């Protein structure tokens, strides 16, 4: 059976403090009848509205992004930080930080391990570009990717880690990848866990989907065997993401 | 003569919720008697605590980044949420975001003019580091960062400019740093503003420096004929800011 399902959300840099707080209500009030993670990943600067508001049983906050330690480091954010603010979830290594913020596989990889020994439960962020998909790279991206994270971690942090595979094609653009897309791409990451770190870890480990997911493909994405959740991103911001937590069973 | 001095506190990544609530209680119950504008510039997840705590009259809040849009750009700021959120002041061009984070002169300049538009008060960081005051490019460096600004600028947005000159060279490198050579670097950025801008831009323009700086020598170095205050970095952490305040006569 597959492990408790997980429905992240990434505003990213996106929101206002009166349209996130109706957002909030909205979640405040949503019935979840089945057992689900469900991940709220707003901006540094809405966290604390966020921690006060949003009340929810199966909700949790989280930062989008952070650095291993505090010191002369403008703009940062540190993880010592985020844990005396009261956040244990964070997303770390988007396609966005890779591209945008010179986020390599080893800078996402040291990141990972050093927000798992600071006690944070983390979705680590892998995927593969459209050019990589059509030169038939996908494979040899997507697992390159996660070979560096489980190079800096032990085989106890992976309780602490979350895979979210979302292909840079998928995000933002609404080209959906189709449930063989997602279903071949979740399986080859879920036998290289098994194979690398162990089978116990490659059935706890939750393997995400992400890219352009909204209610009406969620249902029938996560039908797939390989697939343990979401990571929303566009479709987070809007009421249908209630639909999105419903679809993981 | 001088316009009106500023006080700037970057505490960088730095702070828990205890430390820099009882530095907010110590800036707020201190007396002040001389105009100047006093800013703290605290990391993006301490600025609603400090939205609440900070009450002194003469002082105001800052971020230390932005990003120009909001959009999909997971783990970034920007300005029209830290607007949204009150936030009227910003920190921009910072040494370290120069160096460790990619921004470059134009990126640098671009947030600038943005953060003007969006109705932001910028401090807008220029400096050279050893290796260029060793090699003697000093003016060559200061002047191109800052001309780099400048072209994105009309004339009446230098009302909502300021400049922070960073003696990189001389923070935390073992070079102490002269009040003569201060004022030489402060003088330079003057001259040429007043050359390129006006002479009544660079009247007004208050010129800030940002190098290793308490109580003590704070006095001298505001003594400078082209020093309008100080962008603190260390000692902004610490109940001595205070002194570095009461410095600007
Ligand atoms: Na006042
Ligand atoms: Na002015």
């Amino acid at each position: 059976s597959k492990p408790q399902p997980i429905a992240a959300a990434n505003w990213k840099c996106n929101g206002s403090q009166q349209s996130l707080s109706e957002l909030i209500d909205l979640f405040n009030s949503t019935s979840i009848n089945h057992d689900v993670q469900c991940v709220v990943a707003s901006t540094f600067v809405h966290l604390a509205m966020t921690k006060e508001r949003l009340s929810h049983p199966k909700f949790v906050i989280a930062a989008q992004n952070a650095i291993a330690k505090s010191g002369a480091f403008t703009g940062e954010v540190s993880l010592p930080i985020l844990k005396d603010f009261g956040v244990n979830w964070i997303v770390l290594g988007h396609s966005e930080r890779r591209a945008y913020y010179g986020e390599t596989n080893e800078i996402v990889a040291d990141k990972v391990a050093a927000a798992v020994a600071s006690g944070f439960m983390v979705i680590a962020c892998i995927g593969e570009t459209l050019q990589e998909r059509e030169s038939g790279r996908t494979a040899v991206v997507v697992l390159t990717q996660i070979a560096a994270i489980a190079k800096k971690l032990k085989k106890a942090d992976w309780a602490k880690v979350v895979i979210a595979y979302e292909p840079v094609w998928a995000i933002g653009t609404g080209k959906v990848a189709t449930p063989q897309q997602a279903q071949e791409a979740h399986a080859l990451i879920r036998s290289w866990v098994s194979s690398k770190i162990g089978a116990d870890v490659a059935g706890e480990l939750r393997i995400l989907y992400g890219g352009s997911v909204n209610g009406k493909n969620a249902r029938t994405l996560y039908q797939q065997r390989d697939v343990n959740g979401f990571a929303v991103g566009g479709a987070s911001l809007k009421p249908e993401f209630v639909d999105i937590i419903k679809a993981t069973q």
